[PDB]
């Protein structure tokens, strides 16, 4: 059941994530038309892959004020995330680069 | 300030409103290029205006299983909503039609 209040709420959530989604599109490797009309599905697959990678990080890396510097101080962490998430270290490094870029804009 | 955990959460939020944002792009009445590249500022100003129209509605109309129906049986209500939101009668019927198309696909989701 989809009410008018339900539609009101979805509109709030969509507006809220607007600034955020706009920043992401500015960052390399995300897609020029990230989360725009027609590109909603592909953009979600993207994020899902990045989330599965982040699922192999520990609390120290996730909660650190600057999660990039934790990995450069102990590069072994990069290969660990990659093995846990079943992805390549290139992918883990690519995400870390995007995170730094993002963090700097916020 | 901004951790990797914060990025995950924001990705989770986008994962949620994702499909709905898709549905919103499949409904007419939003002009040309609705939510595309450089049309994100105009597109959001539209949602906000629709929100101001629903701000003129009441709880009965808002929580109704079919809010469009509540206005079909009591067209007097349409006139009030339009008065309070500084919009025209047609604008409210438009919102109602859009809501109809939105709700259709949500159950088709």
């Amino acid at each position: 059941q989809f009410t008018l209040r339900d539609m009101y709420e979805q509109f709030q959530n969509i507006m809220k994530m607007g600034p955020f989604s706009q920043i992401l599109g500015m960052i390399p490797g995300f897609g020029t038309d990230f989360m725009s009309k027609g590109n909603e599905q592909e953009s979600m697959a993207r994020l899902k892959k990045l989330m599965t990678i982040m699922d192999s990080m520990n609390d120290q890396e996730l909660d650190s004020t600057d999660g990039a510097k934790v990995f450069s101080k102990q590069p072994g962490r990069i290969q660990r995330v990659a093995r846990g998430s079943g992805v390549s270290t290139r992918d883990v490094q690519e995400l870390l680069t995007q995170y730094t870029k993002f963090a700097q804009m916020v």
